[PDB]
């Protein structure tokens, strides 16, 4: 209930509720399905490219959410969302696979919980990729790929689905980068290995961008 | 009162009371509102300007004070503060959106308490930024804009207020600098994205500054 | 069995069961042999390769498995494998005797544990070395050659043990690299040194790589 | 007692004793008066220095101590100090007011504590100052300020006092480095901000050097 | 017993054992005599010298040793040693007087105990460090000395044995290098300073190196 959002009591007592319930090292599975972890990527800046390497240096908010409704409450009398470090929650563990560098989470490590079990978690993230820099400084672009998905569980354990397909991230990205998004592509895919059985859904991300007011021979 | 501030007894007492009372991982809202945060940022240190990358790394002391009433004790023969680690407490879980490196703090984590429940933290954070940094080689400078809000707390949760508007920081500047201000502004200011319901309170501080002739 | 795979109380019990038993400083010796480590790097980025100080810097997946009996248990009706923190487990005090920089893991620290007791362990380590670069633009290639093996335990109580001796790594090595890899191989070996007489494995895993465009302009 | 420094069972009674007397997160204040912080800095090297940004890299010892009276013990029979994580010891919340850079400590985080209650810390610190570096060419030199006092305490509980007002650091600076050290002054300063009440009481050191 | 080594109960009993018994934070005195460290640097790497600032960047192995008799099992029908996390055990307080960086451990924080109660500890640290560098390309070559002894325990609580062979220098150093050792000389000495009483010992280990050509 809106009103009683900012009933302090009420909160500490679902944050103790939460954290009495909450498995923070065992995959929240519901009714033997997979759990289905949504993501969705949203660039803020573009910092570094080198087209020679292929590398690339960027800033995102990594939209994430899913589903564990042994956490629900009743809400009618009672806050809809508390804040929880995600150190008393099960989080995904996600990974991009062509990360270059450690993730350098920029933001206070706290998801929302809402009172039907849903989680939502958004860190500010910024992280090294080596991926497709050809075509950064011509009109039609660069298309960097980053795919992401469970480091650990195959697709029968954590399906990873893109919320939304196409953006050009708007609301998101700075203006005052020296780059500029002219798409941003998420889809469902799915990697195997030889050496091993089981597949991995992941979230291939096509990043499509190019130097800003560049000088063109025309 | 100040005449009781060095009764050592009386100091574990209050932090014992602070430890007791304290909820870190919860807002201290009072009666059904939000929790008033209140925000100023005091540039200490200009310390890499690229106008290429439009980035800049600073340093600045982060001014930062609520209330959690629950946290009061009666001072009359007592210490009027104390000092307390930042882990025993709840803090507002505030980020710049623009930031572009973690906020590296370069200060002891501590926050004192006050008697009335008054609680003021203030780390000395050297961070980079996104912001525009064209004109910084003029007359009238670059003016380069930080937003600082919570991560996850709506503006019916927290609400975050600049202390004062309008600053020539010139008590905290560093007169060795490179670098002049010309001007600081801190602005309320909300933010709401077309995904997502609420709308998030944040302080965008404006940096007018240039480099010294 | 995997239609038992996504029963999370299983799950939990399993992890349980897994705390109860493991003993994360002990190493796993079963009958009176070495625990046998079976250890393959699989590289999938060479970010700087320097000439003049003999460095490479790269990333590579450290795919790692090796067993301890006491944690397997009866999955005839339960899942056949949990994703368990590593430290909850005894893992391998690996290391590279020519590393120049700490090994960065960019992956959730996690491992699989599957119920017959064996143990997989993969982080996405990034890392430095002190190797032979000469040949680097050349057709024949640099061989960069890197040396990993128990920091503490002698061959008595560890051995370690490559898997694939040969591979050229092209399901794993970023297509978008400015290198190419031309040949992994990974050997078992045995080192001594005149204080210590006591032999230790190692794995040397020899990077055979060269990079993109050798011939160019100037 | 000397002789009885190395008593391994003594030094482990003493740490125990040390454990369950000491408050880590509380000013050790006697009588009623504020915690006497002694701080000397004692400069080792000088790794890069910029005139065109003012700024300083630099790694000194910082040599603190103070007294913490509960602490003590009758070492008639005992060791006269043994060493302590300074975790578990009260430390007092030092900062530099014109750091640019994280304080990175090179040393083991240790102090040694006296059986008289006084506590000795010496950390090895490497950071960078913004600080005034022109004249660094010169015969006369730069001087760099660099201003060290309390970060959340007033001068009502602690007072945070030089040891030694002159020096040119002979016994630590590295004879290796390019530059030079001229002198150190380190007094006693006293800062209010128009927003706070009270003052806090700093250490200015004064690092006058050049290049060789 | 070596053939009893790999006895996995053994050796748990044994780190219990140990566990029990260990004392982290206190000096491991025997009879009233200080803690007789032995200690000697391995050289793998030299990475990186500038003559101008006089500063080397290297790698080396760092060879540690001393007794804790208490530690001590009857080894007869049981391992004769095992591997144990440093943070089980008491570890001297070595530092580098002339350090410029952190010590980067770039190994796994694991201890070797012995039965008869020896403790062996061999980190691999990437380190900086202020020392002459000048003659670095010349045929003498350099002489860069290393300071490193005990932080806070005089010398009658810790003593350092630096004394060891040198033939097998390229047993251990990177043949990739561009610089190649002429010598490495580890002695004992002693430090005092005028403000405050005892000596500290430390090793004095003096690379003496050049560049290739
Ligand atoms: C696919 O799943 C998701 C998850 C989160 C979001 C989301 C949350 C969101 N906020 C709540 C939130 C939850 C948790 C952590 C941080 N933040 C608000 C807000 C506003 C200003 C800065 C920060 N966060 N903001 C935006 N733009 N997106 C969207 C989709
Ligand atoms: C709007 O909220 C605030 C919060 C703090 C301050 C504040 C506190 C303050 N000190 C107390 C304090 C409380 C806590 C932590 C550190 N410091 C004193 C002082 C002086 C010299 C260095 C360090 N701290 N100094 C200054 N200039 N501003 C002002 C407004
Ligand atoms: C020689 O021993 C091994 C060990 C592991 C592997 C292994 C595991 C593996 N996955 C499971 C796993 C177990 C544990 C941790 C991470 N991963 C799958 C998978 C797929 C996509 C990203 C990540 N991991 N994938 C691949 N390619 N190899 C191979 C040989
Ligand atoms: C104003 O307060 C002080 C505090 C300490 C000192 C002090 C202590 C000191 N040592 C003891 C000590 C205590 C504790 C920690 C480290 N060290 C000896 C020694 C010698 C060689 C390396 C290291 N430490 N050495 C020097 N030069 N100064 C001086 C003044
Ligand atoms: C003066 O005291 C010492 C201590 C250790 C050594 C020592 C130990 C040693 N190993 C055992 C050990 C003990 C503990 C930790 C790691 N390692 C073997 C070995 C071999 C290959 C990589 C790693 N370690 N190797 C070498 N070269 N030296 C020598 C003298
Ligand atoms: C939630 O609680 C309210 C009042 O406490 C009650 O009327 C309502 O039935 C409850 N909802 C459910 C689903 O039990
Ligand atoms: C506060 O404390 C003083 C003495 O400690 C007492 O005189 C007074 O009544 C107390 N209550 C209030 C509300 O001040
Ligand atoms: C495993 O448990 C199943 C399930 O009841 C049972 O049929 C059998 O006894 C066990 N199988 C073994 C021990 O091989
Ligand atoms: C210290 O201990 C000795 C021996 O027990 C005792 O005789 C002496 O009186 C004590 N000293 C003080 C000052 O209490
Ligand atoms: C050591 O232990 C073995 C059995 O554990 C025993 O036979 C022997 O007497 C003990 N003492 C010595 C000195 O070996």
């Amino acid at each position: 209930d809106y009103k009683d959002d900012d009933d302090k009591l009420d909160r500490a007592d679902i944050l103790y509720n939460i954290r009495q319930t909450s498995r923070p090292d065992v995959i929240p599975t519901q009714r033997d399905r997979p759990v289905a972890v949504s993501v969705s990527l949203k660039f803020i800046n573009i910092l570094e490219v080198n087209e020679i390497t292929n590398e690339v240096d960027v800033v995102f908010w990594q939209q994430t959410t899913w589903s564990d409704r042994t956490l629900a409450w009743n809400s009618s009398h009672s806050p809809d969302q508390v804040s929880v470090p995600i150190s008393s929650l099960w989080v995904p563990d996600l990974a991009a696979y062509n990360a270059i560098s450690k993730p350098e989470v920029l933001t206070p490590q706290l998801a929302r919980v809402v009172s039907d079990g849903e989680v939502l978690y958004m860190p500010s993230i910024r992280q090294r990729f080596s991926c497709d820099v050809s075509g950064v400084d011509t009109e039609s672009g660069a298309t960097c790929r980053i795919k992401i998905g469970s480091w650990t569980h195959h697709s029968r354990e954590i399906s990873v689905d893109p919320t939304t397909e196409n953006s050009d991230d708007s609301e998101y990205f700075s203006q005052y980068s020296r780059f500029e998004i002219l798409d941003v592509t998420q889809k469902k895919n799915s990697v195997t290995y030889s050496c091993c059985p089981e597949a991995y859904e992941d979230v291939e991300v096509s990043l499509n961008f190019r130097k800003k007011g560049r000088s063109e021979i025309l």
